């Protein structure tokens, strides 16, 4: 009855699996690295993660049958392209593109699709996310935050968000370890990851996007957020209320709206991680319940639990509908 | 008849303005040198701000009559006395603690105070939270986020959460600006301070505090956060959930509690600067409602609409009392 796509489901290519084991043995200083060597490393203390990952038509299809799952929209996994050079990583997000347009092809009942870039270099990024959108017909967007440790707020990615905004394609900003802007303090128990780090990262940038003005630049943004909106929801007061001071006394700019209202109209959040039915209840009622999405962040997270919180959540039967599939429907095109 | 006692309420001293005054002159690189330029610099951006800090008996109290606030639980405001050398740090707090002591006897139904130390000599800042505790008997303690750029984790600071421990007085983490280990994503749109930054940098603070042990070395340490428990009650789930990975793969210490049951057994926090329902509904739903505070954040907010806030809270009666001041009487040994 209750049709389920999950928004945060991260599958990866072989070609960028390569690319990355070649990576892993380089003196990169990111943060990454750590996530990097664990998974696709010579000596890796994940080991069975390249497999799940890889495979889509296997276990994975067999775990949606089982949990009565109907779609993943799939995403390049972190870090994506992004810790490549320009020209590596322009050649891969083409290629992992294509290879994400033939997954969905196979089976567009079960699986809808990201497409991904590289911001290294905006102007073919822009490019990219033309031809993702127009002749791949992917279903949106996804990079994962930071890019050369710079944020979104950065002029130099105004072609992307040009490009972006010109298709009408969602943008999901998943995460990645902080930055060198912030990673002195993330090398900690685990905390470059999931646990801290990653909510961090990435909510910094998005409030960043929000702060600089980009959403009155680029008003028509769709922007996606998991891990409950990596708790900007939560901060909405707040924000608004010291915005005030931060245009007063602060330098920042003069914006047309509130920043949450920024929010509620620009961005939408998933539920990845976050399977807690109060985060769940405080987040449809501050955001509306179109702009709350279920996801499950599989292989990082097991299918049944994330299944029984939407299935189990204490909202009505349609608010829950939207909540499970409806919203991400409309937001990522899906018939 | 609510019974109305503010957590959060900043207060500063002549000596340690005067100091403030000469620091703002110097090369220090520090993030807090926003906030010590725009109110303690010779062209100050927020030239009333010392005066509104200094005034308890003036303006201060006669806010509190006209909004039927009972009590101010006073703090020495950020940065405290964190920022100066360790000397000057060791000096200046014990002049501040015996002004507030005196600030405190001069209207003791009124006001409250928590003591501050100089961790920068954390044998000497043991010394004078015993005096705070058994010779001026403040209400507890306050400390701003980070002390030399290093957070509560570090091994370095264990004689100063012994001491607390052994003092039985709880510890407010109050923000500062970000230190050196994040502060380059917080130079713009006003970021350094509590539109982000401050939040960022006392969660990420008290994340390494429980995810390091902390709490297990010194299990009756109690901390209070304000701002919403700058947000770590939103995060709670995703805290515990990752936990595995971060003990597994990440290098984090082995715990006896999950991360969210520190939060619980050892943390209480305020809504300073949250007067959102939502918000507090959501965290009293989390944590119980003996774990959460009102407090104003004055003279950095006003008293009206944070009293306003409280006074019209959709909880029950008696909740609404033991928010309002109950909890906070018992927290910090008030009559
Ligand atoms: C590399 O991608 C991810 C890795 C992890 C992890 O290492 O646990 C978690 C998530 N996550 O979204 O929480 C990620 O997508
Ligand atoms: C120096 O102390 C504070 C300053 C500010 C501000 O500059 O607006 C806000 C708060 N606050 O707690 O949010 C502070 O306590
Ligand atoms: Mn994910
Ligand atoms: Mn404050």
């Amino acid at each position: 009855s209750l049709r389920l796509i999950a928004t945060e489901e991260a599958v990866t290519f072989q070609p960028v699996v390569d690319a990355l084991r070649a990576h892993s043995r380089t003196d990169d200083a990111s943060l990454d690295m750590i996530l990097v060597r664990d998974v696709y490393g010579d000596e890796p203390a994940r080991p069975a993660m390249i497999g799940r990952l890889s495979d889509v038509t296997g276990e994975r299809l067999a775990e949606m049958d089982s949990n009565g799952v109907d779609m993943h929209l799939l995403s390049l996994t972190a870090p994506g392209v992004q810790m490549f050079d320009a020209e590596t990583g322009t050649r891969l997000a083409r290629i992992a593109n294509d290879l994400m347009a033939q997954t969905v092809a196979a089976n567009p009942t079960r699986f809808a699709g990201l497409g991904t870039f590289a911001p290294q270099d905006p102007a073919s990024a822009a490019r990219e996310i033309e031809r993702v959108a127009t002749q791949l017909r992917l279903n949106g967007l996804v990079i994962n935050s930071h890019t050369n440790d710079l944020y979104y707020d950065d002029p130099f990615f105004h072609p992307v968000f040009e490009a972006i905004e010109a298709s009408g394609l969602a943008l999901y900003i998943h995460p990645r370890a902080p930055s060198k802007q912030i990673d002195r303090a993330f090398r900690d128990y685990g905390m470059n990851s999931a646990i801290w780090g990653y909510g961090i990262e990435t909510s910094t940038n998005a409030v960043r996007m929000i702060l600089s003005g980009l959403f009155d630049r680029f008003p028509r943004l769709k922007i996606v957020l998991g891990h409950m909106g990596e708790a900007i929801p939560f901060w909405l007061w707040r924000l608004d209320y010291m915005h005030g001071n931060a245009t007063t006394f602060g330098g920042a700019p003069k914006l047309k709206l509130k920043p949450s209202e920024y929010f509620r109209r620009n961005f939408a959040i998933t539920t990845s991680g976050v399977e807690s039915h109060a985060a769940l209840r405080y987040s449809i009622e501050v955001l509306g319940p179109e702009n709350v999405m279920w996801a499950i962040d599989y292989p990082y997270q097991p299918m049944a639990p994330a299944v029984q919180f939407i299935r189990t959540a204490p909202i009505p039967e349609d608010v829950k509908a939207m909540v499970a599939g409806g919203n991400a429907a409309r937001i990522f095109r899906i018939t």
